[PDB]
Order: C-alpha cells, then sequence, then structure tokens
C-alpha cells in the first residue's frame, strides 16, 4: 500500500530473515506468504521452525539495517520447545517504539528437503503452509477464529491451487462448504482487523473460496480416476 511505518517494519523483517539464511531457521505462516509468495495483505509477525537452538539474539542484533534503532529484545520464552521474543525498535523517521514479535518452534522442524529458498530466505513450502492454516482454523486440536485464515486460504486456493492434494482439497472443501457460516464466523473480526478491513470483501471471499475448493477437489478426483484407467 503501504505506510512508512509498515515500510520500516518490512525492512527490519527482511533483514532478519536474510540474516538467518545460513542457519536451520525456516520462516513459516503468514509472513512466509507475504515475503515469499506474494500475499496481498500485510503481515507483521515472524514465525519460524528450527530443529536446534541458535544465537537468535546475536543474529537479530547483527541483522539490524540502517535506519532502524534496536531499543531492546525481551525474551518472553526460551524453552526446549518454544522461543518467543519481543523485538523493540524505533526508526530515523520516528522515535516512537514499535514491536516485532518473533516466535520459534523447535522439533516442529521440516526436513531440510522441505525447505524452499526465495530471494535468499529459507521459507516453508506452500503445502505445509496450507496444512497448518487448515489445522489452525478448521480441524486441528486447538482451532481459532481469525479472518486472516480465510483471506490466506482464499489467496492460496486462487493463486497456488497446484499445491493442493486430495487431502488438503478435501479439508478445504469441508471448511468452506457453508459460506454463510463463514460470514457469520468472521464478520466481526474482519471489521476490527486493520490488516483486512479496508481490502477484504468477506462475502465475496467466502463464496469464491467455497466454489474454488469444489473445483480443485473435483479436478483432483478426475485426475485420479483418469490415472487409474491409464495405469491398466
Amino acid at each position: 500500500s503501504l505506510s512508512e511505518q509498515a515500510l520500516n517494519h518490512e525492512k527490519l523483517m527482511r533483514a532478519i530473515v536474510k540474516n538467518l539464511a545460513d542457519t536451520p531457521m525456516v520462516l513459516k505462516g503468514e509472513t512466509a506468504l507475504y515475503l515469499g509468495y506474494g500475499l496481498n495483505r500485510f503481515s507483521e509477525d515472524l514465525d519460524f521452525d528450527c530443529h536446534k537452538k541458535i544465537n537468535l539474539l546475536g543474529r537479530v542484533k547483527s541483522a539490524i539495517p540502517n535506519g532502524i534503532i534496536l531499543n531492546d529484545i525481551h525474551i518472553k520464552k526460551d524453552t526446549d520447545s518454544v522461543g518467543r521474543y519481543m523485538v523493540r525498535y524505533a526508526t530515523k523517521d520516528n522515535k516512537e517504539e514499535q514491536t516485532l514479535k518473533l516466535e520459534i518452534s523447535y522439533r516442529d522442524a521440516p526436513k531440510e528437503s522441505e525447505v524452499n529458498v526465495i530471494e535468499g530466505m529459507r521459507i516453508a513450502k506452500i503445502e505445509r503452509i496450507i496444512d497448518n492454516k487448515l489445522c489452525a482454523c478448521f480441524d486441528g486440536e486447538h482451532t481459532r477464529t481469525k479472518a486472516r485464515d480465510l483471506f490466506d486460504l482464499h489467496f492460496l486456493a486462487k493463486h497456488y491451487e497446484e499445491h493442493f492434494n486430495l487431502d488438503l482439497a478435501s479439508r478445504l472443501k469441508d471448511f468452506s462448504k457453508d459460506p454463510d457460516k463463514l460470514v457469520s464466523d468472521y464478520l466481526v473480526d474482519v471489521k476490527l482487523d486493520a490488516l483486512l478491513n479496508q481490502i477484504m470483501d468477506l462475502e465475496e471471499t467466502a463464496l469464491e473460496l467455497g466454489v474454488m475448493a469444489q473445483l480443485i477437489h473435483k479436478k483432483l478426483e478426475k485426475q485420479s480416476h483418469s490415472l487409474n484407467a491409464l495405469q491398466e
């Protein structure tokens, strides 16, 4: 769009992720879609998988780009299974303190062969992002109700349909079968979410996703039925 505040935020996020390209850290989730795959809404948090501990504090400080001032890094959590940091910073454009949230999950880690590199950044593959989005908003242990999940899944079905398999498509179809329910579930969150409220038509998105999920699932079935006949 994009505000000057957002621009400095993106610049700090990019420097950090690029700094970690020689570590086993893998960017996932929403900001992976934004920095790596062309997501058309902004994203502000950094989320990683990593199979072992690293010098996070050191890499972050050595990543700080010109124009950004690092005030403090607060370690909310550093355990065997999770890392959670609040990177507090200001800019030359503004001395008002901003926060970058950085989270890491350990032994979630993708195999090294499940990692992409995009513009010098280690990022999760699309199918893993899809799988994790569906878990979080539809069929995981602890689901949630955040309109971003709908926006992102719609973005994924629309622009990356070739990365869905039968299982992902089937779940996406299940999730999106009742477009009215989706509107009911998300309308409040959409209007309150400043990353969405000016760009998202919730009704259109809900309708369009339900139908795309049908198509994707249908194509994959026809592909399967066709493959079998050919195999004989």
